[PDB]
């Protein structure tokens, strides 16, 4: 799996609450996690199938 | 039905207010939920329709 | 993982063409298959997110 | 629950093929079924959400 | 029409602020109204479609 | 009411095979039907909020 | 194009802070504003291809 | 606005049957057509408000 | 690819917080921004697809 | 950039026509292709915001 999938998630500074997910390397498992808006990390899916399929 | 869906909602730590899905054992039917965006329980569903196969 | 997770996916007598979410035992990732629309199993979920916390 | 919940689900003559939900009185769950698109009936709902709601 | 078409909106104890739709009796009409996410009443549709079928 | 409520619905020449509204003035409702993907009249609308709000 | 594709775009005295869009006569184009939710004028469309088919 | 909004709408080879908005410059409005799934032109957009910001 | 490709993105001063695309010339890649709702910018994309079309 | 960035777009056996994206490394941009709905690869992003985020 890429590296970036074992970077843990980032909100970012903005000020949205999107819900997003990342691959919880320690879970084996993509979760959700509130994305702020912007200046997202590699780690950031807007759809669940998307990361089970990059980093699973 | 599997066992989670006897656990209460967990709405979670996080400040997102997304609706979700949880079977109301009480009640035998599946409700809406506000949810954080982050560390879900299993008697979470983004579905309506995945929460009462599961668990109705 | 509930039992029901390690059946095969089943598309079913309909003619509809929807994509649904199954978790594949074997990969231990859910994956994606053609839904016909109706009699559908339990390992058949709308959302990518629930079928991972359901079964991953 | 409303009478119209014990019909059951009518596909109708159009050429769609779009997934609904109707109340499955035997099963006392709402469940998938394919809608041609026109001429719909009372147990047809376009959210699982509200086909429980309202016949649930 | 079912007779909970006749209740008035329930916005619910929940801080959601999601848009919903309950038929307003005397405009004969379906409206929109801020969900709050929990707490639902009967004369509350996700879906428009749903609302004018079922109440209208 | 405008007057393109009142023209009867337009799947049009295409072939895809789309849910659109449309106001139906004897019934006084708007309804569902199959839209083509081109060539669209005045009644068709996207939501069925708006097409109750434009033309019932 | 009916007359109500005139009036300025109506907020409402709702909370919710939801996307809408309206048909701007002066630019002659439909564009966004936010809508509370609740009290709805007509030109407040859920559907940008709808308002611009409608006003446009 | 940019020259690719005077291209006429590109069904394309493939063989899905996808709504899309063009900006039809005779008209000057955006209208829909059916996109085949792949190698898309310029004058395609997946979303109705783009297409009349970007070329209206 | 147009000019207004090369803007910075644009909030605007309503009080929504929704997600939109803006290409990002420095990168070279559409991102991620929070757009309030009104007084929209060309450099404003509601789906990914249409940006990196329009300004890839 | 992964290496199945590179990787050229799999329809697969199946019969749904779903759009998904690829990442297209000779155009450096991602793009639709028609998905089948079964046995993907992993240049197959269903958001085209982690299409570009993941292989951009």
């Amino acid at each position: 799996r890429p590296d970036f999938c074992l970077e843990p998630p980032y909100t970012g500074p903005c000020k949205a609450r999107i819900i997003r997910y990342f691959y919880n390397a320690k879970a084996g498992l993509c979760q959700t996690f509130v994305y702020g808006g912007c200046r997202a990390k590699r780690n950031n899916f807007k759809s669940a199938e998307d990361c089970m399929r990059t980093c699973g």
